[PDB]
């Protein structure tokens, strides 16, 4: 699990 400049992986 990891929370991306996208604050959330749904696609990022």
């Amino acid at each position: 699990r990891k929370v991306p400049t996208g604050s959330n992986p749904q696609k990022n």
